[PDB]
């Protein structure tokens, strides 16, 4: 009867909540919270049904940190057990650099209750947004900084790499001083040599807070006056010092062919914008209010999407003001279906003709969904 | 009245992944850009907004060569940043993975003297450990596009967590989306990690009506027709890891960690060897649960509405947020529930003074004992935040 649902506050206080996270925080039984910053944590107990335990009550100075993580696992399994429907909430992603979250979850399943975690936005997420740089290009490699240490792990200066929890290194209790900070050092003068430089980046997460995002030369990261910039709060990107280079063989068995802002290409591209017309009609959005209203509701709405997938044609049937194409479509509880009633042609919607049932049905589930990773 | 340029995301499920600072800037750009996957997002865009908005998607065409797409993309939002427009962009996902367009505009801004922002968003990456349950930190954990790890003859380390993006079109964008060519990170796969290892398809939901997809296959299985026939433009790999570094005593020993380290941290996936969830070391914590005293008092959260209202308004909006950042005693004196406290927190413009005015121990709180301007002053930023969530 009770239950588990984990999500994230993200980083920036207050902004970085997700839509869906707002509307559990407002629902919930019972939130437990473990976040960074006052306003944070005020926003979450005012839009609370007021039911909320903070869970960093359990951090002590010279407390190993796995005991107080065990036991904020444990108050929300009691609580499950006891049959609430229980919240959890971390700062940042709730999955990402968290012990007591997958613990939680993985303990509630196994003794037969439903558990669920929702993503947030974590420290990386908000690294690339302010860092400006896209981890796809030449892979990125994600550690923590202890872990990298304790089983003596190189870096690849190839990759984009990152590295968690500079400020913590060796320690298992509450007390930081950088005291092994040196151990990270050594490791990153061997990988990449003394002249690479790093970013030390600490997103903003309070209005007071100014974003980090300062270089440094490796062979800097010894000075007094550099070190006490290292809290519990940085991160480090080590950018690539040597990208592996392209291997004109793999890029044939592919089948693959063999700056300044406003180049030729640029340029040319720019001249054609305001003339181009695409080879063929592309569907706009159209869809009724009552379709805008349901789909909305099944987003933010657990209660109403858990009855919709019960009985997808009943539940359809509570929203008349749905076209009788977008009852069909919807009685069908697959995604095609919806691509199909809610994006039409111009010319088809001019001429008052709507989608047929078998040009709903036919809806391709797979390739409804068009992702050309721009 | 200068232009501006905001770039956010949109998630990947549909609407609810939008966070809050995103829908209040829908609500209050002047123009949107977007590029989303869904039509329900797309709507929800269009419905909260002022009316004024762009679907950049519409610049894609077959013969149509990508970049020229994205430069166009780019453009769009610049004409109206250089018209004086405060113009918010927003991408499927996390606007800076995986796409162009992005980079390049905010790039041309800044050159050009404006304000230019992105806005973190809800990746792939995000939700796949959501849904999959792993953590990058127990192992480490690299993520890479299919093609380009191919092309750059990347070996795949089988001692980590792996992502693997884009598994369903190698070797070719187009729209053919013929998964001619993923036999070769078969290969790939095979030559790092062995036929019996075993790899998760991960596909996270976007609409209700989509059913999150978390299938096990053997390495071996990834050349079956049935298997082959599953794998979409939303598909992505984990592959956990086979064989874990041993944890180094000497290591253990250098970092000044107990010698009783000997595992790191927990996996619940359950490709990992799964320690008993409540061993020796596990109960004597829940034991001394209920019994649990602090070394020192904690303090709680204490802050007036003032001070609750001025903090929202400052992280949902930024006309604000850029009047207190320009003058921020002028920016308090606008609010006069503040107390002389708050006001003076406040002016310093720093985040350490916040906690020492918003936060105040249970016992200061019954005697009615407000902190003193000095206490207040000599905050320490460094030491604010407590950011702490694993161990070795
Ligand atoms: N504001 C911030 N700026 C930069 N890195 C940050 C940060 N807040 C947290 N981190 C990183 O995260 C570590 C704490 S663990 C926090 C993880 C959180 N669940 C998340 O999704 O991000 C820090 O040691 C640092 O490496
Ligand atoms: N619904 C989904 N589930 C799982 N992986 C997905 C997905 N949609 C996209 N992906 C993955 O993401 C890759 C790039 S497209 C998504 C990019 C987006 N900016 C982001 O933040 O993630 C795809 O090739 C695929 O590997």
């Amino acid at each position: 009867p009770g239950s588990l649902t984990i999500a994230g506050s993200g980083i920036a206080s207050i902004g970085h909540i997700t839509l869906e996270t707002l509307a559990l925080i407002k629902e919930a039984d019972k939130i437990f919270y473990a976040v960074t910053d006052p306003a944070t944590e005020c926003y979450i107990q005012e839009n609370s049904r007021g039911d909320h335990f903070d869970l960093t009550t359990f951090y002590d100075t010279n407390k190993k940190r796995y005991e107080s993580y065990v036991q904020m696992s444990e108050v929300m399994l009691r609580d499950v057990r006891a049959g609430r429907n229980v919240l959890g909430i971390f700062y940042g992603h709730p999955g990402v650099f968290v012990a007591p979250s997958h613990r939680a979850i993985a303990i509630a399943r196994e003794e037969g209750f439903q558990a669920k975690m929702l993503p947030g936005i974590s420290a990386e997420d908000y690294m690339f947004a302010d860092l400006g740089f896209d981890p796809s290009t030449y892979g990125c490699m994600t550690q923590e900084a202890t872990e990298l240490l304790v089983r003596n792990k190189k870096l690849d200066p190839s990759i984009h790499n990152i590295i968690w929890q500079v400020g913590s290194v060796g320690v298992d209790t509450m007390v930081f001083d950088n005291g092994k900070f040196h151990l990270l050092v050594e490791r990153l003068e061997k990988d990449f040599g003394l002249d690479h430089k790093i970013q030390h980046y600490i997103g903003a997460i309070l209005p007071q807070s100014v974003t980090v995002k300062d270089t440094f030369a490796i062979r800097d990261l010894r000075k007094e006056e550099v070190l006490k910039q290292f809290t519990t709060t940085s991160t480090f990107y080590v950018p690539p010092r040597t990208p592996a280079p392209i291997d004109p063989k793999a890029v044939q068995a592919l089948g693959l062919p063999a700056s300044p802002a406003y180049g030729p290409d640029e340029m040319r591209a720019v001249a054609a914008l305001d003339s181009f017309v695409p080879s063929q009609e592309k569907a706009v959005v159209h869809a009724s209010r009552a379709m805008q209203s349901l789909m909305v509701d099944l987003a933010l709405r657990p209660a109403l999407l858990e009855q919709y997938k019960a009985d997808p044609v009943a539940f359809a049937n509570t929203r008349n003001g749905l076209t009788a194409q977008e009852k069909f479509a919807l009685g069908l509880k697959k995604p095609g279906p919806i691509f199909v009633v809610m994006r039409q042609l111009p010319s088809a919607i001019a001429s008052g003709q709507e989608p047929s049932q078998e040009e709903i049905a036919r809806a391709d589930d797979a390739t409804a969904f068009i992702i050309i990773y721009i």
